[PDB]
């Protein structure tokens, strides 16, 4: 295989403060590629062919450890809005998939 | 990046049981690749040519997931010995990068 939800995290970046993209989940309807972190990992795995996608708790999990990996402090914090990062998409990530 | 640690889960097996490997730790000094994933971990990366390795914590955290990704369903199980899992290496672990 080539790991794609490894990839994806490849087009993230860190934030000097828990203000980035928000952990979304699979219930959130209209998806909000830009805003909600899980929305635009699925937007990245159907864009390039998986139909099958890590669960938001799986993913949840593989985060951190994924982004340790890239050398990357993964940063979390609950909010009103719900549970928020320090990660936003690369300047890449808009030509590459991100739905225009 | 290489993200060599999933090219690791690639050589893993799954048992019908929780009988397989256990999930040693850095502590148990004459190293067990056979017996302990994690040192068999250790000898796959260092076969590769990696000096930095995932910590058993975040390896472990990993684990579930990487596997997930590869279709395969990981169980664990606490024991007189430690945690034991359902996993077991392939042939090619080997004659690939396994210790003579």
């Amino acid at each position: 295989d080539a790991d794609p939800t490894f990839d994806f995290i490849g087009y993230l970046e860190t934030l000097p403060q828990t203000s980035g993209m928000y952990m979304g989940n699979a219930s959130i309807i209209p998806r909000n590629y830009r805003k909600y972190l899980y929305h635009a990992y699925l937007a990245y795995m159907e864009a390039n062919g998986y139909r099958n996608v890590l669960s938001l708790k799986m993913f949840g999990l593989g985060l951190p450890v994924m982004l340790k990996e890239y050398g990357l402090n993964y940063e979390k914090r609950h909010t009103k809005q719900g549970i928020q990062t320090n990660l936003t998409l690369k300047e890449e990530s808009y030509g590459d998939w991100l739905p225009k």
